[PDB]
């Protein structure tokens, strides 16, 4: 092996690399572009075989029917069938192209948030500490990984102390291994511990993982948006096959009706029932959304979770993370030191000197300038050794030689973990804890200060027996628009619930004055069954509903949280920061990164904040409400017009045997093809109550909507054929059995109601109250203006249309209008119950 297992170590970097750390940004790019990048791409992007061709379940049935008018033709036995025929093939071609072109103009608009969620390495380039995009990386060079960090490369660790990765699902063992200097590290492994520099070995094709994978196959089959999309095609067409396969169907032969010219009913259900529209527009309207999205400040990693966020009904939200500031704040009264000659005033130079000072902890930049001068805090100390936060620790540490040569070591952490260092005297641990207890109901967080001296003046021997120095009270505080965001999420029917690792008093006089109840638990009572604490009177699920916060969270009470709240049928959103909170968020039906988390917590998250705080995450709730809106309104108009399709041709030629121009319908489908990408660009308001795409409610709004259409399209019909009321009143033309005239006015009424239906479907209350905005009406002008142009003056024998006058024209047009404002009506008595 060149390295793999076999350690070549610090003779295989001086062989390949060459040079160390700070390798030139030229040299990469003659590498970079010699082959090397981190994956192969996809399969099938060449002769853009599925990149201008379509070739979805409704396409096929549209085939079909192409089909069926060349086989019910006896091929050239018939002439007409073929130009309906190159007709429907344009409808597919015009459907097609504007359907390629916009979801390429969408895949376009979300390459920055392509960019955003990429996978990024930490690299120091001429020197200069950088960030850069994994694909960027370079075979045989040296980069900085710190904790929780995914691997993008196989690496030899270079120096420094041992560190804990995660091989789990990779190699499918649960334990974190140690890696030790010199040691191979493989790509799509997260750091649990540590931090370490390391030379990267080769991009993730050469890596096992990429050697592993042979044979592409199905990934996320069974992905929820594809189905109920399926669904709304599949309803559809169950109406078109109980209009046509069986009704007019069964009127040829009870009736004994034509049959070789009869099947253009059957054609005109096909060409205008089949809404292959449907898949683009609610394809494309996720797309802008995750844009718009972008632009609020989210990043859906997974596009799909629009549904999810719509829907969320409990949102479980880190208080250090997205509930406050975390710029802590310590006043210095409340400090109380032990080990007395150290003093109150210089614990804060402790806790400093134990802080990071040019890439910071929130924590660690406080501290550095709580001093007031930074300098302070580094000057002149000569540190030798620095040991970082570690989630297991819970301590970092500062060692420095000082004076004449001491060696001394001073560390923060969390105090139940820095009272273990020397584990103290009793009577210490309950002066302490009483102190904290004290902070907590203060509302205070609690960080401890330690000093020894190591006698052996030497890294690796453990000093003398720690001083407890003493601990100090830290300030959580609030953010600004937080305690708005919980009564606006509570208006818009999201529960916010707190977690956190802090002890309950911590949270509820935060939660208090946040303004969140205090009606919140320690999750280790109410983790699983076994832990009493009134169960029975309360089940712990039942009382984990009622709870408005949970605190002391474990990682695995945090998943256990999510798990009985998504029991409890809720759906969950739930923030995360941290290398353990992966499986929350992976569980959780909206896991939600925070905006500094890890990168382990921002591939685990269905969607991946990008600006902090629980508003963001309220704003993209509603934004995303606003979005999903439009999905289901479309999805009505969708069915509506199908409905009113399949019904009324059928119905006029099962009462009046009189057989429809399939091309009319053919134009009608252009057209509305042409105006339907209006309405992903619409502005409709957010519903405030979650909903969760209850198709059956889309569909009986729609076909009572459609239903209605196809009843006012009879009752013109019979208007204007059997009885002489048309024409009795105002009848600039009279008309009867003049048959192609006639269809020519049906057209005209179709069309001018399934455009304006948009105007009912986009609306909750009356469709003239809320205002169309000025491209829906211009889509519906033009198109209906070329609607009427068609009515007035197409005398095709072709078509079997006959132009009929202005002055007809405008009675239908007026005949329309009247018919419009009761389908408001209508939709309110459907959407009633
Ligand atoms: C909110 C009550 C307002 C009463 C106003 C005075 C009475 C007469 C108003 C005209 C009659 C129609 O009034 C209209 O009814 C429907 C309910 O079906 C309301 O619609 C409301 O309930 C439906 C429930 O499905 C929601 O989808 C919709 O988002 C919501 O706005 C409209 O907000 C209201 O404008
Ligand atoms: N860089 C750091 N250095 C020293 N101590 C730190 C530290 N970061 C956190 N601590 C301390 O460790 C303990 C827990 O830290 P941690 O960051 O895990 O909080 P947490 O994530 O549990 C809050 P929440 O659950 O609300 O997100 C605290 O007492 C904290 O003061
Ligand atoms: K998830
Ligand atoms: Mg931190
Ligand atoms: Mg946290």
């Amino acid at each position: 092996v060149d390295l793999e297992k076999i350690p070549i170590e610090e003779v295989f970097q001086q062989l390949k690399c060459s040079r160390e750390g700070l390798t030139t940004q030229e040299g990469e790019d003659r590498i970079q572009i010699f082959g090397p990048n981190k994956l192969e791409e996809k399969k099938e992007s060449k002769l853009l075989k599925f990149l201008g061709f379509m070739w979805n379940p409704l396409s096929w049935v549209m085939e079909m029917a192409a089909i069926m008018a060349i086989a019910l033709a006896n091929g050239d036995g018939r002439p007409p069938d073929w130009q309906d025929f190159v007709g429907i093939i344009c409808l597919l071609v015009i459907n097609s192209t504007i359907s390629f072109i916009e979801e390429n103009n969408a895949g376009n608009a979300a390459a920055a948030l392509m960019a955003g969620l990429a996978p990024k390495t930490k690299v120091l380039r001429d020197g200069k500490w950088s960030e850069q995009e994994a694909a960027i990386l370079v075979p045989g060079d040296i980069v900085s990984i710190k904790l929780g960090d995914i691997i993008p490369a196989d690496a030899r660790l270079l120096e420094g102390d041992p560190l804990k990765v995660d091989q789990s699902a990779l190699t499918g063992e649960s334990l974190p291994v140690t890696k030790h200097p010199g040691q191979e590290v493989f790509s799509g492994s997260t750091c649990k511990q540590g931090e370490i520099e390391a030379v990267v070995i080769a991009t993730g094709v050469h890596t096992f993982f990429g050697k592993a994978a042979h044979l592409v196959d199905s990934t996320n089959q069974v992905g929820h948006f594809q189905k109920v999309l399926t669904a709304i095609g599949n309803f559809c067409i169950c109406s078109i096959a109980i209009g046509m396969v069986i009704e007019i169907i069964v009127m040829y032969p009870i009736q004994r009706r034509k049959y070789r010219d009869g099947i253009d009913n059957l054609l005109v259900l096909l060409i205008g029932g089949i809404p292959i529209a449907m898949p683009t527009v609610l394809s494309v309207t996720m797309a802008i959304g995750s844009h718009r999205l972008s632009q609020q400040g989210a990043i859906t990693k997974r596009m799909t979770a629009i549904e999810e966020m719509a829907g969320m009904d409990v949102l479980c939200s880190d208080k250090t993370g997205t509930l406050t500031l975390n710029k802590l704040s310590v006043d210095k009264n409340l400090v109380e030191v032990f080990c007395k000659g150290v003093e109150k005033d210089q614990v804060l130079l402790f806790a400093a000197m134990a802080s990071r000072v040019e890439n910071q902890d929130a924590i660690d930049a406080a501290m550095v300038g709580m001093l007031a001068d930074p300098k302070e805090a580094r000057a002149g100390i000569r540190e030798v050794h620095f040991l970082p936060f570690n989630p297991v620790d819970k301590r970092t540490a500062l060692t420095y030689i000082d004076g004449s040569g001491n060696w001394h070591r001073v560390s923060k952490g969390a105090p139940e973990q820095i009272l273990e260092l020397a584990k103290a005297s009793n009577d210490l641990s309950k002066k302490v804890l009483s102190i904290i207890d004290k902070y907590a109901e203060r509302g205070l967080r609690s960080l401890a200060v330690a000093r020894q001296v190591v006698p052996e003046k030497t890294k690796e021997s453990p000093g003398a027996p720690w001083e407890f120095v003493g601990l100090l009270p830290l300030f959580d505080p609030p953010r600004h628009d937080s305690a708005e965001t919980i009564r606006r999420a509570l208006n818009l029917g999201v529960n916010v619930k707190m977690i956190t690792g802090d002890q309950l008093a911590i949270g509820k006089e935060t939660g208090r004055r946040l303004g969140m109840g205090t009606n919140m638990y320690p999750s280790s009572a109410l983790l699983g069954t076994h832990k009493d604490a009134n169960l029975a009177s309360i089940p712990v699920e039942e009382l984990i509903e009622k709870a408005d916060g949970f605190a002391g969270v474990f990682p695995e009470h945090k998943y256990e949280i999510v798990k009985k709240l998504q029991e409890r049928k809720h759906i969950v959103g739930m923030t995360g920061d941290g290398v353990n909170d992966a499986p929350a968020l992976k569980k959780a039906d909206i896991g939600i990164a925070v905006a500094d988390a890890t990168d382990a917590a921002r591939g685990a998250s269905d969607i991946v904040l990008t600006e902090p705080g629980l508003s963001v995450i309220i704003s993209a709730v509603l934004t995303s409400r606003a979005i999903f809106q439009r999905m289901k309104n479309y999805t009505i108009y969708a069915v509506s017009i199908t409905i009113r399709i399949v019904f009324g041709f059928m119905l006029i030629a099962l009462i009046w045997e009189f057989d429809f121009s399939a091309f009319m319908v053919l134009i009608i489908a252009i057209l509305n093809d042409g105006t339907i990408m209006t309405i992903s660009k619409d502005r409709v308001k957010p519903s405030p109550t979650p909903d969760s795409w209850k198709l059956k409610e889309i569909f009986a709004t729609g076909v009572v909507l459609g239903g209605y259409q196809a009843i006012m399209t009879v009752i013109f019909f019979w208007a204007a054929h059997k009885t002489d009321f048309f024409s009795d009143t105002f009848g600039v033309r009279s008309i009867r059995d003049n048959n192609h005239e006639l269809m020519g006015a049906v057209y005209l009424q179709v069309s001018i109601i399934s455009q304006a239906l948009i105007f009912v479907t986009r609306s909750r209350s009356w469709s003239f109250v809320e205002r169309p905005g000025a491209l829906l009406m211009i889509a519906f002008l033009i198109a209906q203006l070329i609607a009427t142009l068609i009515a007035v003056y197409a005398n095709w024998e072709f078509a079997k249309i006959r132009g009929i006058g202005w002055g007809w024209a405008g009675v239908i047009w007026l005949y329309s209008i009247v018919t419009y404002f009761p389908l408001d009506v209508f939709k309110f008595a459907i959407r009633y119950i």
